[PDB]
């Protein structure tokens, strides 16, 4: 696709610490974008929509390469159409914004200039961020993440994407999500079919798989740290069904690993860590900082703060395993104990780490669950298992939470907000800001 220029864009600034190992940290300064899915998508001589609702235009997108001739990515109003503000090192995200029309949640990106995404190597080095999850009932996903994008957001390999970063493109993560309107410079119209329950969603023939390491999925209820291999590091398209992910009837797809190596502590046993109120704990009613480490090993750590108290991740026993570190031990004992092999089957911490040592996008988002209402992260999963099943229970969240447009009505102001990002060499981040 093109851009457009009919709505301006104007990426809300957002700050940031790079710290170093002799102990200082130093101010950046960077900026956000919304995701081009999020996006109007018009002619380029018109105002007429090339996507409206879940249906793609017949006539001006009759085919994936015609549509993208035809059609452009237009700007974003940030905060009346998308609840998307910032201030500072802080960032909110509103779950439903009404405006001329009714918007759910936003995917985002850190940017190193108005048309460039930051690049993160996570390997030997350590992410913190402050968030507040006391606006995330059961059902929402405030989501921090990285995935191996392409820093350009695909211009270069495509140069019939001349919107890129600025607008948005690009995007690529482990479900080799299928609902993106773009990939590769072309449209997702062939084999689109509108989603039964999501005015505004579908699934094309095309999807979109690359390397994904989930800092952070988190509701007030339950959060999880999950790192995700794929066969092929980088962004790459996959066709219909091969694919795998949430968008294809068949999970298990030919690269990426959808369910990854999840650290979940409620799920690992301890249901006092992390929730609302002081029963817990990180009460998360309150502001709390989390720290992830990346060991060159390719092991993952992981400890917190909250009001000046210090965490590790509680320590699991699982199988054989025993300990805090998200590891090759921790992942086989995993595998072992719940079930499934996706993990090793896309080849593990070893594979993982080959996304690790290069350049990563820094993601945050906010959604809810179309496909399985959140019960992955926050309930019981499938919802006919029990206690008795070894990681059934995720979370204290009925099996009944979580339905989109329930939460939707009942809980349109929730809202998550992030803040104080530092990143630098691991045992830094916790140093002076500057
Ligand atoms: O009996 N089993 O073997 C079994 C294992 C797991 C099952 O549910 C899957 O659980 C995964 C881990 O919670 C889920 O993966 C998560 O999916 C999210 C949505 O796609 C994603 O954002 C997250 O990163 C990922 O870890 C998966 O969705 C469940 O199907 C069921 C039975
Ligand atoms: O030793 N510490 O590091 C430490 C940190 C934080 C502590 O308490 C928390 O302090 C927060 C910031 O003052 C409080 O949050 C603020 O509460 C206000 C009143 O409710 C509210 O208006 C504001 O938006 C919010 O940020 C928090 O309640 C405290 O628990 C203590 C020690
Ligand atoms: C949960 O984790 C915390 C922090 O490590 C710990 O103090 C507490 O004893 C743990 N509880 C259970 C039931 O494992
Ligand atoms: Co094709
Ligand atoms: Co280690």
């Amino acid at each position: 696709q093109s851009a457009c220029t009919l709505q301006s864009e104007t990426h809300p600034p957002l700050t940031w610490q790079k710290c170093s190992s002799g102990g200082t940290c130093t101010q950046q300064t960077g900026s956000v974008v919304i995701d081009a899915n999020w996006r109007w998508t018009h002619a380029t001589n018109s105002s007429t929509n090339c996507y409206d609702g879940n249906t793609w235009s017949s006539t001006l997108c009759p085919d994936n390469e015609t549509c993208a001739k035809n059609c452009c990515l237009d700007g974003a109003a940030y905060a009346s159409t998308y609840g998307v503000t910032t201030s500072g090192n802080s960032l909110s995200i509103d779950f439903v914004t009404q405006s001329a029309q009714k918007n759910v949640g936003a995917r985002l990106y850190l940017m190193a200039s108005d048309t460039t995404y930051q690049e993160f190597t996570l390997l030997g080095n350590e992410f913190s961020f402050d968030v507040d999850v006391s606006q995330l009932p059961c059902g929402l996903n405030g989501a921090l993440y990285f995935v191996s994008m392409d820093a350009d957001g695909g211009v270069s390999k495509y140069p019939t994407n001349t919107a890129g970063a600025k607008y948005g493109t690009g995007y690529c993560d482990s479900q080799c999500p299928r609902d993106l309107k773009f990939i590769n410079g072309q449209a997702n119209v062939e084999g689109w079919e509108p989603s039964s329950n999501n005015a505004n969603t579908g699934i094309g023939g095309h999807g979109s798989c690359c390397s994904q390491m989930d800092i952070w999925e988190a509701n007030s209820i339950s959060e999880a740290l999950t790192p995700h291999p794929c066969t092929t590091v980088g962004q790459e398209i996959c066709e219909g069904d091969g694919c795998g992910g949430t968008y294809s009837d068949n999970r298990y797809g030919g690269t990426c690993d959808p369910d990854g190596c999840d650290w979940n502590p409620y799920r690992l046993g301890n249901t006092s860590f992390y929730g609302p109120g002081s029963s817990f704990t990180l009460d998360t009613t309150k502001k709390l900082t989390v720290v992830t480490q990346f060991e060159t090993s390719g092991a993952i750590n992981r400890y917190y703060v909250q009001n000046g108290v210090t965490f590790q991740q509680p320590n699991a026993e699982l199988g054989s395993y025993s300990g805090n570190e998200l590891n090759d031990d921790y992942c086989t004992a995993e595998e072992a104990e719940f079930g499934g092999s996706s993990f090793s089957d896309k080849g593990g911490l070893t594979q993982f780490k080959k996304a690790t040592s290069g350049g990563m996008v820094l993601v945050m988002s906010l959604w809810d669950d179309y496909y399985a209402n959140m019960l992955w992260l926050d309930s019981t999963y499938p919802t006919n298992e029990t206690s008795s099943t070894p990681g059934a229970v995720r979370g204290s969240c009925s099996t009944s939470s979580g339905v989109p447009a329930q939460v939707e009505s009942q809980s349109p102001n929730a809202k998550v907000t992030f803040s104080n990002i530092k990143f630098g060499p691991i045992g830094s981040t916790g140093n002076p800001s500057g």
